[PDB]
């Protein structure tokens, strides 16, 4: 059922209690290794935007060593209370060295601090920021992607809803790496996998519960964007879905991606076996065969889609 | 469920025969239409395998090349370089390897061990020759794509029997792994477009007329056992979602990754048996992404 190297975290992560209980740490970033390994070399520049419901975005800008680069924005998973730029640098040198491209890492704010929808209009905000100084940063936003895992999956397709909704320009290619697209409803894999390493289903509603306090936002299609209208679906960006297989979370991305597919948008759906939620960014996981293989894709296809 | 470009095909050919029905055409390889530059072609005539000849031919892109020794479907009795040449190509493209296609005898001309065997004894003469034919033996991998997937595994456990070099990777698409038993995808899927329960008999009944044939491992490497899988040497496998064989693929993918072999295993949802060589699928987001993938993966697993 999972590969070795999979099953191997598995069991050392039933030692660890649920890092998703009360009270949470001041601190929610961190290197999973500092290895402290490259060799794939980017700059950084960190910024501080003067946008957003709070006033402020954090993020970095990632560009690989060497007429515009093309541009990722990402926005990074954790269940909206994890994560940042120290916890996702694996998955952002990979992202960089297969596709070629610069990231834009939205370092957004983190339950309870704010809750739905800041998180999704600081993205939001930080995109048109990006759209409009990204030339003079040595980056083109006419040619631009989107990448987000679980959370920020959610988040990725959020902002693209609401590009949408504001007539502000899509991306030209989106990734979604087991998204959440439908907070409101337990779809077949809750049940299936209710413990089911990785993941727990309470781990889930605990997230959700911080991030959605109020149930009925859940209905909302800009917090749940698998609820969207099937006219403004229609106009999603080319899309790439990959999920896990054994992930309470896993129909939402199969469940979203053929909703995308019935309505015309060119939408591509992967489902990796023997593998679980949070191979792409978990250090240990993304060198297991399968999580590796979907990494690399997801890196080239934006190579190949952004230019 | 389908993909627009998938259903679209689907309804396409709803109405059009299948193939694997007498009578048989003469000519069983030609192209999907219509008429390389980014590739050299040299044909090699094999004195080699139970027939005395074993035709293939070598594709070279533009110090020593990485080379995929590919093994092409058809339900064994179609297929060749000619419809081939979309998948081919792409690979080549995308990978940066040269490709030696192993230009097996069909069926029923000959059946079962015979292509398995061609196909062995093939890698056998590539692994003595390609240096000098410009390309680098110990930097070997295996595609097939369904019967090509039989054939690849096959050889694959050819080599662990007889202790001949495996290759670095290797890449199964919706192979054929086990001939004898029929999955629960074959009751999911019995008519399900691209590929029918029909024609899988029928191909099989041409191949492996004996039913006991087909419980031999050599016929169905998903059946081998345990510890030959387990020196199985680094596999991709990628299945299509709606065909009647994709249990097929993973059971052998979950079996190669409890034994402890490097296997990944992939589900393309939304589309059917046949995305990887059939032109007009081709261009679908799926099928197009994981070509990719494969010639990608072929590209970073070969040097």
């Amino acid at each position: 059922q999972l590969d070795p190297i999979t099953q191997a975290y598995a069991d050392a992560i039933s030692s660890r209690p649920s890092l998703f209980a009360f009270p949470l740490p001041e601190i929610r970033d961190g290197y999973q290794s500092n290895v402290s390994d490259p060799s794939t070399e980017f700059t950084t520049k960190i910024l501080s935007l003067p946008v957003g419901p709070t006033g402020n975005v954090t993020a970095y800008l990632y560009k690989p060593v060497s007429d515009l680069l093309p541009v990722i924005a990402y926005f990074h998973g954790g269940g909206w209370v994890f994560g940042g730029p120290k916890s996702y640098r694996g998955l952002i040198t990979n992202l960089i060295r297969e596709s070629g491209a610069a990231v834009f890492f939205v370092d957004y704010t983190l339950t309870p601090k704010v809750a739905y929808p800041v998180p999704n209009e600081q993205c939001y905000a930080a995109v048109q920021w990006l759209l409009e100084h990204g030339e003079k940063l040595g980056v083109d936003p006419t040619n631009m992607g989107f990448g987000g895992d679980s959370a920020g999956g959610e988040l990725s397709s959020s902002v693209s809803l609401l590009s949408i909704k504001r007539k502000t320009p899509l991306p030209k290619f989106q990734v979604l790496i087991y998204p959440a697209t439908d907070l409101a409803c337990e779809s077949a894999t809750f049940k299936e996998f209710p413990n089911g390493p990785g993941l727990t289903t309470d781990e889930i509603r605990f997230a959700a519960s911080l991030f959605t306090p109020d149930p009925k936002s859940r209905l909302e299609d800009v917090a749940s964007p698998g609820r969207a209208s099937d006219e403004d679906l229609a106009k999603f960006p080319e899309t790439l879905i990959v999920v896990a297989e054994v992930d309470p979370i896993r129909q939402q991305g199969e469940d979203f991606g053929r909703r995308l597919q019935k309505l015309g948008v060119r939408a591509a759906i992967i489902r990796v076996l023997g593998t679980i939620h949070g191979f792409a960014s978990i250090d240990v996981l993304s060198e297991a065969p399968g999580a590796k293989a979907t990494i690399e894709l997801i890196g080239y296809k934006f190579k190949k889609a952004l230019h």
